[PDB]
C-alpha cells in the first residue's frame, strides 16, 4: 500500500542511480535543502519518443535556479539505464542526460508512492513535490499514455516556494 | 480508504448540488457519454480569492467545445453553497458561477476520492479526469496553498482525447 | 459511538468557535465554575428561521445572571459561521450574536454527543446541560422539525442549582 | 445497549400495567394511530412526593383532546404499582390515577430506552415522543432529581403534529 | 450465571434491608460467626398470604437460640419492602416482621444464587444454609407454588451444627 | 455443566438399576404419569449408616399410594449396589430394597443434575422432584454430612400435586 | 488424553489404596528405587472369578525377591475395595489379599493411563511395567476378557534388569 | 497419533512385503476370517540377534492351525528386507523366512499404530492382535531392549478364540 | 513461495518474449509434446560476458535434433530483451539469437520457479528441464558468480528421454 | 518446508554415517572450511546398478586436490549402510566405499533439503555444493531415473572457488 501522503514525510527510497554515467547510490536524504521533483516514468527503450525525460533535462537549469533537482525513476536495473544513456537519441536512445536515472528494480520505491502496476509490472507516469524539509506537497497520477508539462511543474514549485515564504495572499 | 484509481471506473457519487442558484440531485453517471474534471476545494467564505473556481467557470466554454463538463466539489453544505454564490465577489462571495457547486456534507465522497483530512474535516485541493466512458485517467493533488491551472486541465483533456483515438 | 452519560463528566471537546467576530479556539474546560448550556443545531443557511438560536443569544442574561454560559454547534465551519453572523436577520442571516458558534468540522464532537446523522452529515437538534462540576445532568434530543424552549431550558438550569444547593 | 434513536420506530415493548386499578397486558403498538408520551421514573412508594405523575394524570385530556396518550413506567411489579395506587396520596401513595402504570420487572424496557441505571437498579427519569406510525421523535432524560413538565411536552407533541402536517415554517 | 456451590464460600452480596422498620445497609459477611438460614421469594404485595415469611418471622427465637439468624429478599425496593412492612396484614400487606428483608432491585444476588427467574424478573423461592465460616452447606429450589419449612429449616440446621461439631455418626 | 432447571424436563437419564436383585436397563420416561422422587447418595458400603436410604425403602407405599415412585442412584457400579443389597443391615449393608438402586458409573447423570463433586468423583446428597409431565419442580441439594427426610419430601409432593390441581 | 508413554516418566498417582484391611494414602513416588507392577481391573464384585488378582496376591514374594512390588487398581472406591476384600472368596469376594488395592474413583488416573473406557465408565485390563527410577517400560493392554499371566509380567521384569546392567 | 484401540477396528494398512523373497502388496484386509498377530520390531541387520523374529517363524504352524496369521513390520525398505531375508543366518541375517516382511518406509503405519519413535526413527517393540471381524484385541508395548515371547502370544490369542466363542467362565 | 516440484507439473507461465527480433506472446504449453530446457538469467547489460546465453543458441540444432526446445528469461522487459539483441555484441550487446528471451517483468514467473532474489530484484542463475508432458524433471540453481554448460544440459535431457522409453 | 536457499547457510545437519566401515557421527558443521558436495540417493540394495556413488568413491582424489570432501547420504539406517558396504558388488552390493554414507532415518535431513518424497517415504537425486564458510552454493534435483556426473560436480566446484579469488 502507498505510504504517500500529501502534508508527511515523503516516503524514505534509496536505490542504485545513473550520474554522469556512473552508477551512485542515490537517497531521498540527500535532497534535504531543496525542493526535489521525483518522477517515475514506465520504461526504458520503448517506442514511444523519451520527450518528457529529455524535457526535464533539458531545462534542468529553470529548477536548479530555485533551488530545485530532479530525480527521474522506472523499475528497469541501473544496466539498463545506463545503456539507454548511451544509446544515442536520434536511435531511439535517451542520449546523454543531467537527472539522475534510478533504478527501481525491486519495486519497492514505486509500491511506496503508488505507483506501481501489479498487472504490467512497471509504473504508470507518477510525479511528486517534495519539498526542503522532506515534506510531499504535491501528487500527479497520469495514464501512461500522457506525459508531464515541465511548465506546470515550474509553476507548482514557484507557487509553493511563494507560498512557504509569504502565505497565501490575496 | 481510496477508491479512486487510474484506470479503473471512477469511483460513483451522488448529492446535491447548487445549479444555476437551485438545489438539484447530481450523480456521476450523469456524465457519462462527456469526459469530466471533477475538483475539489477545501472551503467556502474563507478569506482566500476563490481564484480557480472562477477561471474555471468564466472559461467553461473551453471544455464544453471539447465535449467536457466540470464539477466542483466541498465538504460545505448545499445551503452554505448557494449562500457563497449570492454573496458578492466584492464582499468574499463567489457570486453567480456556472459550474455546479457539490455538497459532500457526509464526507463519504472526499474519502472514496482519497482528498478528505481527517485532523481538518475539510479536503486538499484534489482534481480528477474522467472520461466519458466513466474511467479515471488523471490524479491531482495539491497540498492546501497552491491552486489548479485551467490551461494544464485543458491540456491533459485533449492528450487524453487524443490518445483515446490515435494512441 | 457515544460518550454523553448522565452523571458523567460531559465529554470534552474543543475547536474553533466564533466569539464577537473573532476566531477563538474554545473548550469544554473553560466552562468550569459555571453551568453551561450546550446545544446542537443542524446547518448554517436553511431556510427555517433561526428563531431558536436567536432566542438563546437575545435572552442570554436570563443565563448569565444564573450562572450559565450557553454555546452552540453544528458540522458547518467557523468561516460558514462568521459569514453568518455576517449576514442581516432581515436577510436570513443570524447578524450579531453573543453566543459562540462552535463548529465541527470533523464531526468529532457530534459523535461524542450522539448527536450526529450519518446519512445527512449534520446533527439533529440535541442540547445538553452541563454543570460548575463538569458533570452531565440532561440530555434533550428533537427530531430536525422541532427547536428548543429557552423557557424550558432556564427551568431545568434552575432546578438543578436548586437541587445542588437544597433537597 | 440502548436501541432508542430518533427518526427511527421506537423499541417495541410489552408489559403489565394497571390501567384503572386492573392488570392489564399492554404493548407500544397499542397506540399506533397516536401520539404517544412514554415516561420512566425512578420508583413507587419513595419519600418524594409524585408531583410530575400526579400532573400528567390532572392534565390528561389536554393530551386526549390532540390524540395523544400517557403511559408511566418503573421497574416496580405491576402488584407495587396497584398498592401504591390503592395507598391514599396523605400517606405517601398515588391514590387513583388515570394513566397506565406499565411494570418493567424485567428492566428490558429500561435497557432498551437506555435509561436504566445498572448500578441502582432503577431507571432515571426519561420522557419519549412517539408518533402515530411508532417513530420516535424527541427524547429527554434528566438526571434524577429533576422532573418534567406537561407544559413543555404538549409544546413538543403540537409542534411534532403542527410539522407533520404543514412541514417547516417560520 | 449461578455462583452458588455446596461447600464453596456463598457469594458475596450486601444491599439494603428493612430491619425493624428502618433502611440498613446489610452484608453477607455481617454474618460470619453464625448460622445464617437466607432464603429468596418472589414478591411483596401479591394476592398469596405470605404464610412462610411470617412464620419464620413467628419462630425466630428457634434460630437463635441456635446460633442462627435469617434473612429475607425479594427483588422489590427497600422502599417496597417498608410499605408492605407497613400495610396492615388484613389488608395483603405483611405488617411488623422481625427479619430483614433485603432488597435485590438490580438483580445481581437473584443472579448469584441462581434463583432469578429471567422471563419474570423475580425469583423463584429459594433457601440457602450458609455455616459461621461463610461456607454455602444446603441448597433448596421450589418451583413458584410451593414454599418451605422452619420445622424442615431447623433440622438442617442443627443437623449441620451437630456434624461440624461431632462429626457423622450413628 | 448442569442441566437441572427448575420448569423444564428433567435431563434424560438411562443407565442399569439393581431392581429386586436383578439387572435391568431404567430411563427416566418409565416414570411418565407418575411423580419422581430422583436421589443421589454418595457411595455405597461406608461407615455412615445408611438410614437414609433405608427409610425411603421402607416408607415406599407412602410415596406409591399418593402416585409416586422413588429411585435412588450413586456412581457405583451395578454389580456394587447388588452386593450392598445382599449384605444384611446388621452388617453395614442395606439388605432387600423397594427402590431401584441406579447405577451411574460413567458419571454423566451426575454431571447433568449438577450433583458430581470433581474433587471426590462421586455426589454430594442431591434429591430431585419430578412431577408426572417429566418437569423438574424441586431441588434439593445437601452437603456430605446431612441427609434427607421422608417427611418433608412427602410434603413436598403432596404440596405439588395439590397445587397443580388447586390454588 | 493418555500420558503413559514409554521411556518417559511415568505418569504421577496418588490416591487412598486398601493395604492389609485398612485405608492408606498411595503415591506412585512410594516406590522409587523399585521396580512396580501397575495393573487395572474392570471392577469389583462381578460375577467373573478373580483370577489374575489372586496369582499376583498367591505368587508375591516372587516378585518381591526381585525388588518388585505390585498394586492392584480399579475405578471402584476404596469402601468397595474393602467390601470385596472382606468378602469371602466362597461368596464371591476376593478374601484376604497381599496387594493393595487403588481407588481411581475420579478416572483421573485411569485417564492418564489411556485404560478408562468413556462408554462403560471403568477401565480395560492394563497393565505397566515402571522401573526403580520411575520410568514406564512396557504397557499392556486387554480387551475385558482376557486376563494377565503372572510367569510373563515375571519374564518382562527380569529382562529389564538384565538389560538396565548388562544391555 | 495413534489410532490404535481396543474394541475398534485396527487401523487401516497397506504396503510392500516381502512374502517368499518376492515383493506383494499386503493389506489389513487380506486378513479379514482370521486373527492376524501384527508385531514391530526395530530395525534390520542390527547387531542383536533376531531370536522374535525367527522365533515367530520357526513356530508358525502354532498360529497357523488356530486360524491366526503373523506379520512383522519395521521401518526399513522392501529392499532391505530382501537383503536381510538374503543374509545368512549365521551372518547375523535373518535367513529365509515365512512371515511376510512388510516395509513401512513412510512411517505411517508405524505413526496410525502409536510405535514410531520421533528421535530415533524407527518403531519400539510393539504387538497388535487383530480378530478375524479386523477389530484389535491386545496392545504390548515394550521397550527397545525386551523382546516378546511366542508362547505369551499363542496364550492370548487361544484365549480371545476361547472368549469369542464361551463367554468368560467361571 | 516456489511451486516448482519435482515430478509435478512445471508451474504454468505466460509472458511477452523477442523471437527473431518480435515481440511474440509465449506461454509454457507451447512447448507441450517437446522438452523444453527454461533457464533464467540475472540481468541484459551487465559487464559479464553472456556466454552461457550464445553457448545454447550455437548449439540450438543438437537440442533440436532430440525434439528440445530452449527458453532464455530475466525480469528485464521485452523491450530491454530488444535492445540487447539489437546491440552488437563487441560493444556488451548479445547480437542476434535464435532462443526466445522472455521477460518476467511482473517477477511471477520467477517466484513461481523460487529462483527470484527479493534482495536484488532480479533471478539467479536457474535451470528446469520440463518434459513432453509438462511435467517438471530437473532443477538446477548455481549462485551468480556461476554458469551452466551444454553438455551437461544435453546429457541430462538424452538420460531423461532414454529413461522414459527404455526405463 | 525445505530450508535449503542458496547464499543462505546450508541447513544444519548431523546424524551416523559410515565410514571406513564405522559407526561415526557426522555433522555439516565437521565440514567448515572445506567446500562439501553433499548427495542424496534414493535407497540402498535396489537393483539399480549403484554407478554414481562408486564413481564419487572412486575419483575422490580429485576433489580431495582441490579442498572438498564428498559425503552420500540415504533414509536407509547406518546398519542398512553398513550391510550394503559389506555387500560384494557381484551380489548387487556397494562393496567398500570411501565415502561416507550419511543416515537420515528420521528424514529430517531430507526435509530440510527438500530432497524427501512424502509419498514414497526415501529422497530423490539431490546434490548439494555447500562452500568453506557453510554457504550453499549450488543445488541439483534429479527425478529417479538420472544420475548426476562427476565431471559436471568438479567443473562446478572449480569454479565456485575460482570465482571466491579472483570474482
Amino acid at each position: 500500500l502507498s505510504k504517500a501522503k500529501i502534508s508527511k514525510p515523503a516516503p524514505y527510497w534509496e536505490g542504485t542511480a545513473v550520474i554522469d554515467g556512473e552508477f551512485k547510490e542515490l537517497k531521498l536524504t540527500d535532497y534535504r535543502g531543496k525542493y526535489l521533483v521525483f518522477f517515475f516514468y514506465p520504461l526504458d527503450f520503448t517506442f514511444v519518443c523519451p520527450t518528457e525525460i529529455i524535457a526535464f533535462g533539458d531545462r534542468l537549469e529553470e529548477f536548479r535556479s530555485i533551488n530545485t533537482e530532479v530525480v527521474a525513476c522506472s523499475v528497469d536495473s541501473q544496466f539498463t539505464h545506463l545503456a539507454w544513456i548511451n544509446t544515442p537519441r536520434r536511435q531511439g536512445g535517451l542520449g546523454p542526460i543531467r537527472i539522475p536515472l534510478l533504478s527501481d528494480l525491486t519495486h519497492q520505491i514505486s509500491k511506496d508512492y503508488g505507483v506501481y502496476l501489479e498487472d504490467s509490472g512497471h509504473t504508470l507516469r507518477g510525479l511528486f513535490i517534495i519539498d526542503d524539509k522532506g515534506i510531499l506537497r504535491q501528487i500527479t497520477l497520469n495514464d501512461l499514455p500522457v506525459g508531464r508539462s515541465v511548465d506546470e511543474t515550474l509553476r507548482l514549485v514557484q507557487a509553493f516556494q511563494y507560498t512557504d515564504k509569504h502565505g497565501e495572499v490575496c
